[PDB]
């Protein structure tokens, strides 16, 4: 009720005393009880994760005797383990209440009669308010890890924004009947303002506690210039801070465990065991040498526990300890007397953009705020230097503010069907923390009713039920959903994961004197040995590439990197994603162990690469783009002597503009398209459009699709209208019955003659089968020749 009384053994409350958080009690509870929203800001080892829960359990937070409080706290954790550790964890720390104390780490399991802290992960409480948006079970909800920007969380976040508001006024109308909801927010950084300054997520701003201890003064000492082999000045950077500066121990960020393992042995190797730059004026103190040994240690997120558990061990006596990490060593636990930070300023993030043709996993420069808190790593024990291998001028104009969350990182289409999953039905005004652009979101709205993703009322159908249980962005999950036809599935599972991950293909980064032309006769060899399939598709180039590796031994794989110019690290992440799409599509027949073996495939058929190419057009419908000589011929200013990377394309639903020159887009120079001979393709499938060097708008190209694949995908894609029956020689439309005929109709793709201010065109006449339904007449289906000379014999 009022209090609870909790009794604790003397070691277990001993530890809690020495925790940070622990003397911040009365603070985090009177904003909670003046606060219907909290934001509470500690680095990992402050202990709020553990503590708060306990905080909210003695105040009287889950009680039946509590009149104010008597429904449960929830807990959340990006990940499922995190959620075991940490209930069993605040289960021991309880002591004789430890019983109250219970996880959900799936939808399926029913907790337990005494639990009344629960550990969960987002995905249990977002499937919980599917069921009870207003959550009715809990008195308190604390949202872990909020500065991890995790989709989900973030949807979490903003559904539980309107939960706290509708709990606020139904316990304002009744307060015995309706319980108040304590939202609490846990950040291990300050960066908050997507939480705290968003009034259309927080009309009123709630407050932002500040649970760790001051930190020491870090000097910041920039580079003159900023070198291009930053592990090379790295490395230079790190041996130079050992060799001259006074005891503390090194921590370097680098962007991955390659870079890491390189100069983790080339500095043990440097240091064994038997002009002007800033921040060097110090010297070294008595006993200490120039040449004394480095104890050097790696750190990033795929190594053993063992391994990373060693990073906390004071390093043998006479040498110094070295870390080489990547940003994991940002928000981890504190690597105990660091006084020296080497950060190299960049890492490896995965980029994706609307309107501006982005989609990249690469290293980039990183964000002030990641620097500043890469920086602060070396004022944790003691006032530390940090060392940034870039200029003032680079950080100043290069690096942005802040970090991008993800939701600004991935397709939006991919978050749209994602919410549409959970039926939450207003995405324009949904209270995101970070809110994609409202273009683009009803650009992805539109793009998943083209996938049949969403019906007319924008509600999910049983397609896009189907595309929600992929790893992918609805585009390839569609492409999956119509593979399942002549045996086509483990192609495009290929495809979309090499289009998931990216092109593996290096092109002339390189060389496009006598050893430059020397090579191109060998990059140009390789890239015909996967050009076999099909003289205009650079996807079937990518299948081609993908079904190779499958047949390399794994002793061979970096020779055959090597010969064909490729992308290694790319090629073995394509056939990860490839086993984890057949481990999700064998597990919906009904355990599952793919093997590299399942994988082997032979060559397609004809009729079978036919087939595949309007399984990529059903994904890529809307991205279709005609020769431009078929729509504007006196525009195009096209010859049978003209270039093909001179040719201009139209994309379909392009707007138009009072110069069409705006609308063209061109065949990318590295296209197999280059190689023909004759006049390329009058449809073109696009994956992307990208703004080139030379100011024209390059497409990227997948694949052709003739007139009548393509009419047929433009019909379940919904972008697609029809003549009045064509009158001719053998056209002659016969009628059934007034409601029902056999016709001649040109298809009209994307947008009509009348609507000329966005990009449409005519196909080839069609036979269709017509029904005259609610007075107006609409196909059935498509009539072949054959087909129709039958049923003009059979009336
Ligand atoms: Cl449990
Ligand atoms: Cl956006
Ligand atoms: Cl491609
Ligand atoms: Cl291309
Ligand atoms: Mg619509």
């Amino acid at each position: 009720a009022f209090y609870v009384e909790v009794s604790r053994s003397d070691e277990i409350q001993k530890a809690r005393i020495q925790l940070p958080v622990f003397g911040e009690e009365h603070k985090i509870m009177e904003a909670i009880h003046h606060n219907d929203v909290v934001i509470i800001c500690g680095e990992t080892g402050s202990g709020k994760t553990t503590q708060v829960p306990q905080f909210l359990y003695e105040a009287g937070f889950g009680a039946e005797d509590s009149p104010d409080y008597p429904g449960m706290v929830g807990i959340t954790q990006p990940r499922r383990v995190a959620a075991v550790s940490m209930a069993e964890r605040v289960a021991n720390e309880l002591g004789d209440h430890g019983h109250k104390v219970g996880y959900q780490i799936r939808f399926d399991s029913t907790a337990k009669e005494d639990t009344k802290v629960k550990f969960m992960t987002d995905g249990v409480l977002l499937r919980e308010m599917m069921h009870d948006f207003k959550l009715t079970k809990y008195s308190s909800i604390i949202i872990d890890e909020a500065h991890e920007r995790n989709i989900n969380t973030d949807i979490l976040i903003g559904m539980l924004s309107r939960c706290v508001r509708l709990r606020a006024k139904l316990h304002k109308e009744n307060p015995i009947e309706h319980k108040k909801l304590k939202l609490i927010i846990m950040s291990a950084t300050l960066r908050v303002s997507d939480f705290s300054e968003n009034k259309t997520l927080f009309p009123i701003a709630p407050p932002v506690l500040q649970v760790d201890a001051r930190q020491f003064p870090v000097s910041i000492h920039f580079n003159r210039r900023t070198a291009f082999n930053y592990t090379d000045e790295a490395f230079r950077k790190t041996c130079k801070i050992h060799q001259k500066l006074p005891p503390g121990a090194i921590l370097v960020f680098l962007t991955g465990q390659q870079e890491i393992t390189h100069m983790v042995k080339r500095l043990r190797k440097e240091f064994p065991f038997k002009e002007e730059e800033e921040g060097f004026e110090e010297v070294l103190t008595e006993g200490q040498t120039a040449n004394d040994p480095l104890y050097v240690l790696p750190l990033y997120s795929l190594l053993p526990t063992k391994e990373q558990m060693r990073v906390f061990q004071k390093p043998p006596q006479g040498s110094r300890l070295c870390i080489v990490a990547t940003n994991v060593a940002e928000t981890s636990l504190t690597i105990p007397g660091v006084r020296y930070v080497v950060d190299s300023g960049r890492s490896k993030e995965r980029k994706y953009n609307e309107s501006n043709g982005v989609q990249s996993f690469e290293v980039g420069w990183v964000s002030k705020a990641s620097a500043n808190q890469r920086s602060g790593r070396a004022g944790r024990t003691g006032p530390g230097h940090c060392y940034r291998l870039y200029s003032s001028a680079v950080f100043e104009h290069d690096f942005e503010q802040f970090s991008k969350p993800e939701i600004l990182r991935m397709p939006v289409e991919s978050i749209v069907l994602q919410m549409k999953s959970m039926a939450i039905h207003n995405i324009i005004n949904f209270p995101f923390p970070t809110p994609p652009d409202r273009v683009a979101l009803s650009k992805a709205i539109q793009l998943l009713q083209y996938l049949g993703a969403l019906d007319n009322k924008e509600m999910i159908t049983e397609d896009g039920k189907k595309m929600s249980l992929f790893p992918l962005s609805p585009r390839f999950s569609k492409m999956l959903l119509v593979s399942d036809e002549k045996a086509c599935l483990p192609y495009i599972v290929a495809i979309v994961s090499a289009l998931s991950v990216g092109d593996p293909f290096i092109n002339e980064f390189e060389l496009g004197p006598e050893l430059k032309k020397e090579l191109r006769s060998k990059f140009y060899k390789s890239r015909s040995q996967f050009s076999k399939l099909d003289k205009f598709s650079d996807v079937f180039r990518l299948l081609s590439v993908v079904s190779a590796m499958d047949y390399v031994p794994k002793e061979q794989k970096e020779i055959f990197m090597k010969k064909n110019f490729l992308r290694g690290k790319l090629m073995e992440e394509i056939v990860k994603l490839r086993k984890q799409l057949m481990y999700i599509i064998k597990s919906n027949t009904s355990a599952v162990v793919i093997r590299n073996e399942d994988l082997k495939s032979d060559i397609p058929s004809v009729i079978q690469i036919k087939l595949l190419k309007q399984m990529i057009c059903a994904g890529f419908v809307d991205h279709v783009a005609v020769r431009a000589d078929v729509l504007f011929p006196d525009d195009a200013k096209i010859t049978n002597r003209t270039s093909i990377i001179n040719i201009p394309y139209i994309p379909v639903l392009a707007t138009r503009t009072p110069n069409i020159e705006d609308c063209f887009v061109y065949i990318h120079p590295t296209s197999i398209l280059n190689n023909l001979g004759e006049m390329p393709p009058k449809y073109m499938l696009y994956y992307s459009l990208h703004l080139g060097g030379n100011n024209k708008t390059r497409m990227n190209t997948l694949c052709d699709i003739a007139s009548t694949p393509l009419a047929n995908i433009a019909r379940k894609g919904l972008l697609l209208t029809y003549s009045k029956p064509l009158t001719g020689q053998g056209l002659k439309t016969v009628n059934l019955s007034p409601t029902e005929r056999y016709c001649y109709v040109v298809p009209r793709f994307g947008s009509t003659v009348d609507n000329d201010l966005k990009i449409g065109w005519d196909l080839n006449p069609i036979a269709v089968h017509q029904k005259k339904q609610k007075g107006q007449w609409t196909v059935i289906k498509f009539i072949t020749r054959k087909g129709f000379q039958t049923i003009t014999g059979e009336e």
